């Protein structure tokens, strides 16, 4: 699969899966207050729109919200997935680089799950454009790119704290709200997971192969230290501003046998040695030899203190 999952684990503990038992009424919201706005992106199972929320939260406050919903194409297993998507973020609790829930409406229609609205778009897109733009004729700096590689490890050390599994970190899945600043959300159900070949077929699935860990592909095994060797491979998309993971280099039995044998992608064109160490570090076969992501937290803030020392 590609959602976020709460799993079973006891630094942290699972004293209960929000998944299991019904939804908290403590986030409905009236399906009136909310006008319906572009479209921000659309997949198989449902969509996600941009719109204005009047009155929504305790500060009565007009904000640009996005509301995620379903399509006629999704069924009851799509439905329950949108239903368990927001019963995990109802239980998850707010941090500032997730894109948070802020509401939804779950009757007298078809269900709606308000979140955050990230302005910018997403990371691979805005890497893109500043490398095109590097062939020059705004200019990120390796602050810049700490930053959002921060940002997204707070995030995901959050997560890890919930005993939260993201399973797809990929760039395309990081989006820049406000300040330019990173955040990460399930966004599966507003995916064309279908018709994008990043997502490889494998019978009864569709999976991002090129960013999942070893045991994950080979063994269908997903915890937080999957998530982990997927960050390292969204760092090297961060630090080479935006290339296609193993570029030029195809998803069949070469690939694998490739991985399996500890191949590395090299280190990117921006990349300081200590950053490429972290990827080097998030990419170690064995899932318990992979630093975790407050480790990586920590490391990266030592970067950005000694950049700053530099100036
Ligand atoms: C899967 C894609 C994720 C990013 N995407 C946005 C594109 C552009 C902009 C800037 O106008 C914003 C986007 N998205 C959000 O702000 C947002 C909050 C929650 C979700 C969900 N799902 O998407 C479209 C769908």
């Amino acid at each position: 699969q590609v959602r976020w999952k709460i799993i079973e684990s006891y630094n942290s503990y699972t004293f209960i899966d929000p998944t299991q038992l019904p939804y908290n009424e403590k986030w409905e919201f009236p399906r009136n207050n909310l006008q319906f706005g572009k479209t921000l992106g659309a997949g198989a199972f449902g969509k996600v729109v941009e719109a204005t929320a009047f009155g929504l939260g305790k500060e009565d406050a007009v904000l640009k919200v996005a509301v995620k919903m379903l399509k006629s194409t999704a069924h009851a297993d799509e439905k329950e997935a949108l239903m368990s998507e927001l019963k995990i973020m109802s239980h998850l609790g707010q941090h500032e680089n997730i894109v948070n829930l802020l509401g939804a409406c779950t009757h007298g229609g078809p269900v709606l799950v308000i979140t955050e609205y990230c302005c910018y778009g997403d990371l691979l897109n805005f890497l893109r454009r500043k490398s095109r733009v590097l062939e020059t004729d705004s200019t990120a700096s390796t602050r810049d790119l700490l930053h959002f590689s921060s940002q997204v490890a707070q995030g995901m050390a959050f997560l890890a704290s919930k005993n939260c599994i993201h399973r797809d970190v990929a760039a395309r899945n990081v989006l820049l709200t406000n300040g330019h600043v990173a955040k990460i959300g399930d966004f599966g159900l507003a995916r064309d997971i279908m018709n994008d070949s990043n997502y490889i077929v494998k019978g009864n699935a569709r999976l991002p192969v090129k960013w999942m860990a070893p045991e994950s592909i080979f063994d269908c095994v997903y915890t937080v230290q999957s998530d982990v060797w997927s960050y390292g491979i969204l760092l090297w998309e961060i630090f080479s501003l935006g290339l296609n993971p193993y570029p030029g280099i195809l998803v069949n039995s070469k690939f694998y046998k490739l991985v399996k044998d500890g191949y590395q992608m090299a280190q990117p064109a921006f990349a300081p040695k200590n950053i490429y160490s972290i990827m080097q570090a998030c990419w170690a076969l064995e899932p318990t030899h992979r630093p975790t992501f407050q480790q990586i937290c920590s490391f990266l803030q030592e970067q950005a203190q000694e950049d700053r020392r530099e100036r």
